[PDB]
């Protein structure tokens, strides 16, 4: 494809030409998107929207959009204002689907910190460094694979390499087996991409989708109640809270968060910095002169760029008011991760891909605090040995066309991107 300019600024976006409650404009492309951010962040850091309207969703109150690093990082450090109860998206969950959406990440502490600290223990940088070898061997035999299978010397990349590997890598650790990975990748996908016609728009199939992971996490534990294994399955049924063990629902929503959580957004991060390596060969060339070197701020510039999950949702507990705006307990709150990651007055230069740009203290893992991303430390590892073992066997694989974006407010998704390598 056609590379940009670096450090090139978007496009103006009138304020009156922005609708965040509207599906259409998070079809508009990233310049356009980039720019009504930036808008709001000069003209309305705080502003106000109704929920976009997903058939079978629970619509409900709109959101205050916080689009400002500061008041981002102020939402997430004060929890006891800023509730994670009841839900992490916009959109009110119905009553049917919080027997699978009830996990930690819509709790607040203790009971947050208590869930938490039943896996805490295999995400710890120690821990993770043993999981290394398997992402290594993971990633090298699926860029291996994608050359092999492709004498054309073309691919799609996100099922080649970026969805495969985070993908093996959590169900592996979860004790799933191998059989079922694809399983699990339909899941996932169905739950994190509704709304998009190219994966689900009926919500009878969400339920359904939801219903058969739940009924299937419900049978791995079973199993693992009666037969102990080396895997996070079997620490969830034989934890115990205070002397109570975790319920069914408990459990099947701890797996599916973990599930969900540790492959889709790993997927967009690596799609997403292989584009951009396309878009600036500069900043390739400088990665692949130094790899280890620049790797740890390469890494970071990556999540900061790509920005995978776009935004969080809070709930006031109390009446508050930021800036000026007063907001009243009860009121939605969304937090804008890709517009605190180009927050001019936060990053200098925030619209140039530097991938030696440091300090580099973005929000891509959240704003910090309670429920700081669990796998901030195993994607970092997945980013960084996947653009190895691509540098290494096949180092000028590019973009051949523009991605295929998902259509989504809450992720920032690319379902297909086509490269070429030599
Ligand atoms: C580049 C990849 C990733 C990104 C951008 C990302 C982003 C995030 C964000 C924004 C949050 C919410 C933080 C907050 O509310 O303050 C979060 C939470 C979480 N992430 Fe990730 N994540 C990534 C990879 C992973 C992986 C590989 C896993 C492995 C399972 C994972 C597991 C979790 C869990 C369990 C939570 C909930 C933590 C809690 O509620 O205490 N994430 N992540
Ligand atoms: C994308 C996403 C969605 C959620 C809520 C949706 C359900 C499946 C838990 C939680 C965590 C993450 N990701 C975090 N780390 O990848
Ligand atoms: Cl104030």
């Amino acid at each position: 494809i056609a590379t940009r300019v670096n450090g090139t600024p978007p496009p103006e976006v009138p304020i009156a030409d922005i609708e965040l409650g509207s599906l259409d404009f998070w079809a508009l492309d990233d310049d356009v998107r980039d720019g009504a951010f930036a808008t709001l962040r000069r003209e309305a850091p705080i502003s106000f929207w109704p929920t976009i309207e997903l058939p079978g969703f629970v619509t409900g109150n709109g959101h205050w959009a916080l689009t400002k690093y500061d008041d981002v990082f102020y939402a997430s450090r004060h929890p006891d204002i800023f509730s994670s109860y009841p839900n992490i998206t916009i959109n009110d969950q119905t009553p049917e689907l919080a027997e699978y959406f009830g996990s930690m990440i819509v709790l607040d502490d203790p009971r947050h910190q208590r869930l938490r600290s039943i896996v805490s223990r295999a995400f710890t940088p120690k821990v993770v460094a043993r999981i290394e070898a398997a992402v290594r061997d993971r990633a090298h035999r699926l860029v291996s694979s994608m050359i092999a299978n492709n004498p054309d010397r073309q691919a799609d990349l996100v099922s080649e390499l970026a969805g495969p590997l985070p993908l093996q890598i959590i169900c592996d650790m979860m004790g799933i087996p191998k059989a079922d990975h694809q399983r699990i990748f339909h899941w996932t996908n169905v739950i994190l991409g509704f709304g998009d016609p190219d994966l689900a728009t009926d919500f009878d199939e969400f339920m359904q989708v939801s219903a058969d992971i739940g009924a299937y996490a419900t049978a791995l534990a079973e199993d693992r109640r009666v037969n102990h294994h080396d895997d996070l399955t079997s620490s969830l049924v034989e934890a115990e809270v205070d002397g109570e063990r975790l319920s069914s629902r408990e459990i099947a929503s701890f797996f599916i968060l973990l599930v969900v959580a540790g492959n889709e957004t790993t997927r967009n991060a690596i799609t997403h910095g292989v584009l951009a390596l396309s878009r600036y060969p500069e900043q390739r060339d400088r990665w692949w002169s130094d790899f280890d070197g620049l790797a740890p701020t390469a890494v970071e510039e990556i999540v900061r760029w790509a920005s995978p999950v776009v935004y969080m949702r809070r709930t006031l507990t109390q009446d508050i008011e930021l800036r000026g705006t007063k907001m009243a307990a009860g009121d939605k709150v969304s937090l804008w991760y890709c517009s605190a990651n180009r927050d001019e007055s936060k990053f200098a230069d925030p619209w140039t891909f530097d991938l030696a740009r440091n300090p580099n203290p973005h929000l891509g893992f959240g704003g910090g605090g309670a429920h700081f991303c669990l796998g901030a430390n195993l994607a970092r590892r997945e980013i960084r040995v996947a653009f190895d073992e691509l540098r290494r066997q096949m180092p000028d694989v590019v973009a051949t066309e523009e991605p295929a974006r998902l259509l989504s407010q809450f992720i920032h998704g690319i379902k297909t991107l086509p490269v070429t390598w030599s």
